[PDB]
C-alpha cells in the first residue's frame, strides 16, 4: 500500500507479515532501492536486520570499505553496511533490537534511540534508552566511531565494531571462538570467554510500538 516503503515497518504495514527479503527505498526515493531482510515476527515485526551470526560460514574480519558497503548473504550471515545504516537512521527516530540465542537460551536488548553518523563521523554510534534481558552492553560503546583493522582493537580481536578499549559487545567477532574477547560476545549476558551461537541486530522506527 506504501509504494516506496523507507524501512521494514512501512513494508509490514503493507500487510507483508512473512520474514524475508523486501525492497526499501531510502528517504522514500524510488532511485534509492535497497534489498533488506525484514524480521516480521520478533516483538511486533517491521525490523530491518543489519547483522546476522548463526554458523560461522561468513568472514567478518573485513576492511573499512567492506563495513561501509556491506557484505554476505542477507538470508544467512551478513552485515548490511554502515552507509545504509547512516541513511536509514537519518530518516527518523529508530530503535535498535539485538536478539541473542546460545544453546537454547535467549536474551534481547532494545535501545529506544539508535543512530549511525555519516563517514565524516566515522559512522559514530548513538545508543540510548536500554531495556531487556541481555544486559546493557552497548552503553560502553555509546558515542564511539566504527573501527576496522585498516582504520588496535579490530586487529587484536580480529573483528570490527564501535570499539573503545576494547569491547563489551563483539557481535562481528570470530565465530565459535571462546578465547577471551575473540568471539561473538555480549559481555553482560555470557562474558568474554563464551562465543554466542546466534546474534541479530535490527532496527525500526522507535514510534512503531504505538503507530
Ligand atoms: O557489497 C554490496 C552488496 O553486498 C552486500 C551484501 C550483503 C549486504 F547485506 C549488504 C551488501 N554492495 C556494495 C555496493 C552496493 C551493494
Amino acid at each position: 500500500s506504501m509504494p516506496f516503503p523507507k524501512d521494514c515497518s512501512q513494508a509490514m504495514l503493507n500487510g507483508d507479515t512473512t520474514s524475508g527479503l523486501y525492497t526499501i527505498y531510502l528517504n522514500g526515493d524510488k532511485a534509492q532501492a535497497l534489498e533488506v531482510f525484514c524480521d516480521m515476527t520478533s516483538d511486533g515485526g517491521g525490523w530491518i536486520v543489519f547483522l546476522r551470526r548463526k554458523n560461522g560460514r561468513e568472514n567478518f574480519y573485513q576492511n573499512w570499505k567492506a563495513y561501509a558497503a556491506g557484505f554476505g548473504d542477507r538470508r544467512e550471515e551478513f552485515w548490511l553496511g554502515l552507509d545504509n545504516l547512516n541513511k536509514i537512521t537519518a530518516q527518523g527516530q529508530y530503535e535498535l533490537r539485538v536478539d541473542l540465542r546460545d544453546h537454547g537460551e535467549t536474551a534481547f536488548a532494545v535501545y529506544d534511540k539508535f543512530s549511525v553518523g555519516d563517514a565524516k563521523t566515522r559512522y559514530k554510534l548513538k545508543v540510548e534508552g536500554y531495556s531487556g534481558t541481555a544486559g546493557d552492553s552497548m552503553a560502553y560503546h555509546n558515542g564511539r566511531s566504527f573501527s576496522t583493522f585498516d582504520k588496535n582493537c579490530a586487529l587484536s580481536y580480529k573483528g570490527a565494531f564501535w570499539y573503545r578499549n576494547c569491547h563489551r559487545v563483539n557481535l562481528m567477532g570470530r565465530y565459535g571462538d571462546n578465547n577471551h574477547s575473540q568471539g561473538v560476545n555480549w559481555f553482560h549476558w555470557k562474558g568474554h570467554e563464551h562465543s554466542i551461537q546466534f546474534a541479530e541486530m535490527k532496527l525500526r522506527p522507535s514510534n512503531f510500538r504505538n503507530l
